[PDB]
């Protein structure tokens, strides 16, 4: 079985429940105010610097150098524009470090840092699903705040480097298909990739609690 078939299936029950917590379920419906949305896209900016930081130190490992695609799918550079977008030009000292965004960090140093053979999950659990339903959720960020078409303020959202998001997706998951790979890593790959969502519900149930 195919890793990136086995992450998947590994993934879709916690994805449902991701999908399911009280902020998604909001934001699906295009209910998030612009205190939440900053909320959540502050957090993503420490995760996805994190997250990037652990990518470059393992870029020339073979667990993780073949899904080295900085110039396609990084984030941090989009996140940047769009703090500054959202919390002013000193938006480096505006902007919140929530203790839930720490926990997730902090797990990704940990892979990035001792587990670099995991570091594979982190970047399926993120990027995959910015690939896929980020484009949904970008046209429903878009259409509750007016925010406008030329993409001021959803740099993290839009994907200049990649035509076509799907063949992308084909792509990395064809790339993922060829690391190394014995039942150890696999399972624990799988593993990890659970841990990451939870990370991200966690991270979720704890903006909803500091919005309401
Ligand atoms: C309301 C919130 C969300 C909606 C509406 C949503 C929607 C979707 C949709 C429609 C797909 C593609 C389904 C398919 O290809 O069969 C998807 C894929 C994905 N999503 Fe989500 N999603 C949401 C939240 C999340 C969260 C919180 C994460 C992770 C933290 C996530 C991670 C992924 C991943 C990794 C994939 C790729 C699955 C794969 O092809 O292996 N999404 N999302």
């Amino acid at each position: 079985q195919d890793l990136s078939e086995a992450l998947k299936e590994a993934t879709k029950e916690v994805h449902i429940r991701a999908e399911n917590s009280e902020f998604m379920r909001n934001f699906q419906k295009g209910q998030v105010s612009r205190e939440g949305f900053k909320l959540v896209m502050a957090s993503l900016y420490h995760i996805y610097t994190a997250l990037e930081e652990e990518i470059e130190r393992n870029k020339q490992n073979p667990v993780y150098a073949p899904l080295y695609f900085p110039e396609e799918l990084h984030r941090r550079a989009a996140l940047e524009q769009d703090m500054a977008f959202w919390y002013g030009p000193h938006w480096q000292e505006a902007i919140p470090y929530t203790p839930a965004t720490q926990h997730y960090v902090k797990r990704l140093h940990e892979v990035g840092g001792t587990h670099p053979e995991l570091l594979v999950a982190h970047a399926y659990t993120r990027y995959l699903g910015d690939l896929s339903g980020g484009q949904v959720l970008k046209k429903i960020a878009q259409k509750a705040m007016a925010l406008p078409s030329s993409g001021e303020g959803l740099a993290f959202f839009t994907f200049p480097s990649i035509d076509n998001p799907t063949k992308f997706k084909q792509l990395y998951r064809a790339r993922m298909n060829t690391l190394e790979m014995t039942p150890e890593v696999k399972h624990r790959v799988t593993e990890e990739a659970k841990t990451a969502f939870l990370l991200n519900i966690e991270l979720f149930e704890e903006l909803q609690a500091l919005l309401t």
